[PDB]
């Protein structure tokens, strides 16, 4: 099994006020 | 099995206030 | 298993006020 | 397993006021 | 098991007023 | 003319990611 | 003319990531 | 004309990552 | 014309990472 | 014209990592 660039951005990102996760297996995230 | 660029953006993204996840297997996300 | 560049940004990022996580297995994050 | 470059930035980052984590296994983070 | 460059920055970082952690196993961080 | 408590909250507010304005006369708001 | 308590909160506010304005007459706000 | 307590908080405020303005007449705010 | 207590906090404020302005007439603020 | 207590805090303030301005007429602030 091989994972790569699971989430890809190719230009500007203004701002992030939420959650950006690549691989989510467990735990709690509150953004 | 091979995963790659599961979510692809090709221009500007204004802002993110929600959730952007590539591969979601378990756990709790609250955006 | 091999993991690589799970979250990839290719241009400017204005600001981050939330969470940017690569591989989320456990624990609690509050952004 | 061989983890590498789990979170990759390729240009300027304006500012960070939240959390940037590479591999999250346990504990509590409050940003 | 071999970890490497878990969080990678390739250009300028303006400022950091939050948390930048490479591998988070336990304990409490409040930024 | 008298204005008083134009927007009233009486319990907890979880989070706000939009706009909460009391009296809107002019200008541009983008939330 | 008299303005008083144009926006009223009576309990806890979790977090604010948007705009909270009392009296908006002109100018540009981007939250 | 008399302005008084245009934005009123009566309990704890967790955090602010946006804009809290009382009287907005001109200029540019980017939070 | 009389201005008084344009923004009022009555309990603890956890942290501020944005802008808290009382009377905004001109200029540029980037938080 | 009389200005008085344009921004009022009545309890503890944890920390400030942004801007707290009373009367903003001109100039540039980057927090």
């Amino acid at each position: 099994v091989h994972h790569q660039k699971l989430v890809f951005f190719a230009e500007d990102v203004g701002s992030n006020k939420g959650a950006i996760i690549g691989l989510m297996v467990g735990g709690v995230v509150i953004a």
